[PDB]
């Protein structure tokens, strides 16, 4: 709807590009095509623009390379079999049908594999080009004319699809990984405070996005290694994998926020009066952790190094004060009368469970800090100063 | 190769059926056709099979409905604009070019709405059919003839595809949802046993599969509604929506096994000497929970109702016994000399979190039992006599 466009004008630009490219093709065929032969197979160029035009440059480049490899191999095999069939005269069809059967079975078995999956389009292109080349030419003997004619009419369509995408308003794939890495930190920082406030009162997406985005970052890293140097990224081998390593380090910490949110939604709960004895320490720990995560996200957004001061001092001190307070009032968690109702005991122990989970969350931050240091060192970030 | 060629003969049958379909189409094109009257139009029938053959019988029907509404809306548009462009006698190809631009822009915009993913094939067929119809037939009075001809062969290819797929060997999705549910029931129990065994030592795949498959169940439910009654599922409207409820209840129960697995990999751990004090009760609770989950899975597999005895009586006793033990030795988890180091306190307190999380897992089973009863009542299960 209009709202979606206004919010994301980029998509409108992509649609405009698609339309300008199809218009260019259509005009080049409506006017500048005097040769009659092309007319016979001139509807082959305006159908290579609707399949190779992708959102990013890297995706377009890699998928086009795969499709061209598939098409070339299929054409070569088809022509070879066509030439070899003539040996057995009067039995041509009884050979070409067995060939189409063996090749359909093979090109259908290898795709169903998990390793070779995620590359179906190439197998489909191979099977379609083999069937087309075998059936089309047949006895007429034009097994090579058709091939070179169509390859050379597809090439023009793919060139017109690539030039317009690359030279109007490029949408690079290496900046979406940077922006998703930036966004995850803020999502987790919001989730932690949301959970703490929800537990202390008288989130969902925040941790799902961090815990459920590895595949998107792996696809964006597969597309980002194909793009040439541009803008802030000038090295010839940008360490795109340290972003994934930092994302994993952050997901390992977000699993504890997921466990705390699941602790909020439990069947057995504790009396509010008991929870209101530890409010200050929990709120301090939550504020400190949110501040640390937001500072790390801000330093990742601006491509800057860490300063001299230690960032984990205050959160460590807050967690130590929390531990001291828990140690001072431990008589509200266990039953001291008997020492040699189940619901009451579970309610008593749910508070120690919550505190232990918060302490584990505070203890899992050093790995994220180390991963950030490694990324800022291999990626040549600038001095904060 | 042989790994799945022998561990899953379903794929060899799928590939052999696609080969037999291609061979049938090829023989019908080469032998039956008396003379080369449609030599170039006899490939649209051998290129539809490669794009209409799916794994299940409901996916073929649904994607065929979508592709047959998108292969006719474009045709109607093209035929209704080729009789309107004539009005502009001078600006003919200019008006056709503006039409192609507008239609491509509109389709590309409407293909990116976040609500319309999982249908890109329909918009692609729409654009390719509008472009083919408009470009291929120009001035030459063959719009309607070209369309009738191009639709008289895709129908035969689709009929051959849907006869081979269905009448040789059919794969149904309503028989795959049941198997997925049974597999999830088995995996959750295996993970539950593994977690306790690992914690008491002197798992990942199960809950990870049973918590990250909702999309597969939703797709299988969307495909299973198109299929006609067959085998044991003899009813006009089978309650396929009562399997998803049980799957969701099992995922809610498995989140606690995921939290216990996260407890195993924590940075703060309790001493072994204090762990060995509660071995028996934890082993009993794990055994009882695994037995109950396996019993429910076996009852689901055989399509049988629950008997007259309570299925939660033993685990409810086990989880109560553990509580009593916690009451008798609480001094091993708290410091009773400070009532008025952090690492030692956290190590002591982790055991209460692990035991308190197993109590939550034991408490979350009534919802799964209720969902099973509802499913067995709505689906007309048989008496367990
Ligand atoms: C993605 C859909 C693919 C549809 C393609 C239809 C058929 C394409 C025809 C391709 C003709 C060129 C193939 C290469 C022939 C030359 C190979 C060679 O001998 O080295
Ligand atoms: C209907 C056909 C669609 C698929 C066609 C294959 C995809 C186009 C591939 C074009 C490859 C052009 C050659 C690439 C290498 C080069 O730039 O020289
Ligand atoms: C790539 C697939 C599209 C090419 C095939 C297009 C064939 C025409 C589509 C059906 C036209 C529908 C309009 C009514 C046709 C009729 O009068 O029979
Ligand atoms: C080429 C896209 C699919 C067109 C055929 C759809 C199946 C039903 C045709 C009557």
């Amino acid at each position: 709807a209009w709202e979606m466009g206004v919010s994301d004008p980029r998509k409108i630009v992509f649609s405009a590009k698609i339309g300008l490219a199809l218009t260019i093709v259509a005009l080049l065929i409506f006017y500048q095509e005097p040769n009659p032969d092309l007319s016979r197979y001139s509807v082959w160029a305006i159908l290579t623009v609707v399949v190779v035009f992708e959102f990013t440059i890297g995706a377009t480049l890699s998928k086009g390379f795969n499709r061209a490899l598939g098409t070339l191999s299929a054409g070569g095999l088809a022509l070879g079999m066509a030439e070899l069939s003539t040996l057995f005269g009067d039995w041509e069809e009884i050979f070409c049908t067995l060939s189409i059967f063996c090749i359909g079975f093979l090109a259908t078995f290898m795709k169903l594999y998990p390793s070779m999956k995620a590359y179906e389009y190439g197998f489909r292109v191979f099977l379609l080009t083999y069937c087309y080349i075998l059936i089309s030419g047949f006895r007429t003997g034009q097994f090579i004319e058709v091939a070179i004619s169509r390859f050379l009419l597809i090439a023009l369509g793919a060139g017109v699809s690539l030039g317009v995408n690359m030279f109007i308003y490029p949408i690079w794939a290496g900046e979406d990984l940077h922006n998703l890495v930036v966004k995850n930190f803020m999502n987790v920082a919001t989730s932690l405070e949301g959970c703490v406030n929800g537990y202390l009162r008288c989130v969902y997406k925040g941790y799902r996005s961090a815990v459920e985005s590895t595949s998107q970052e792996e696809s964006l890293m597969s597309f980002a290694i194909w793009e040439p140097p541009h803008g802030p990224y000038k090295s010839f081998n940008y360490p795109w994998k340290n972003y994934v390593k930092l994302s994993g380090a952050l997901k390992h910490c977000a699993f504890t926020v997921m466990a705390l949110h699941g602790c909020i939604l439990s069947e057995i709960q504790a009396p509010e009066e008991r929870r209101q004895v530890f409010r200050q320490e929990l709120q301090r720990v939550g504020v400190e952790g949110a501040k640390l995560l937001r500072e790390l996200g801000e330093k990742v957004k601006k491509m800057e190094k860490l300063g001299p001061v230690d960032l984990l001092f205050e959160v460590h001190l807050a967690a130590e004060e929390l531990q001291h307070k828990i140690d001072k009032k431990s008589y509200l968690l266990v039953n001291s009368e008997c020492w040699e109702k189940t619901y009451e005991s579970a309610s008593a122990l749910s508070l120690a469970t919550f505190a232990s989970l918060l302490i584990e969350f505070v203890a899992r931050l050093q790995n994220v800090v180390d991963a950030f240091k490694e990324l800022s060192q291999k990626a040549n970030f600038k001095e904060p100063e």
